[PDB]
DNA sequence: CCAGAACAAAATGTTCTG
DNA sequence: CCAGAACATTTTGTTCTG
């Protein structure tokens, strides 16, 4: 397709088994190597876009294992 | 008290007016001398805490407005 | 073309100085 | 005590290298 599965900016390419743009790539590998435990400061389902994927970690990180991504892909 | 009044971290003294920590501190100094055109991703209500602060400046700017915090605050209080 | 590194920018937080 | 500044860290995002 054309556009990033987690935020709808422009994607890049196919990451980690997904669809994504450069920042959600590694914004993903950055949290499960990092083990955040991120929490929402809202209602778990704040909207992640371009201008708001900076805005929630919570919600951001379970969009991307909602898409599907995964580290060990192929 | 001495708690911050928009995120509720330890309170650093009376800043533009209201009990806040550094960090709400110099958030609002930036926000109001700069743009704050930022937008929540949820309800405009985000509940800002020490960790969560940082999720929604649009959520923590709003508190800081609500809490009564101006630039003016403590020369208002020396008249 | 992609993963991870390395570099860079944005956003946040702390200590210094008037 | 508290303002702005200066210094410092964190967080996110882009380009480089394997
Ligand atoms: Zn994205
Ligand atoms: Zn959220
Ligand atoms: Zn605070
Ligand atoms: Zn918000």
């Amino acid at each position: 397709s054309h556009m990033c599965l987690v935020c709808s900016d422009e994607a890049s390419g196919c990451h980690y088994g997904v669809l994504t743009c450069g920042s959600c790539k590694v914004f993903f590998k950055r949290a499960v190597e990092g083990q955040h435990n991120y929490l929402c400061a809202g209602r778990n389902d704040c909207i992640i876009d371009k201008i708001r994927r900076k805005n929630c970690p919570a919600c951001r990180y379970r969009k991307c294992l909602q898409a599907g991504m995964n580290l060990e892909a192929r």
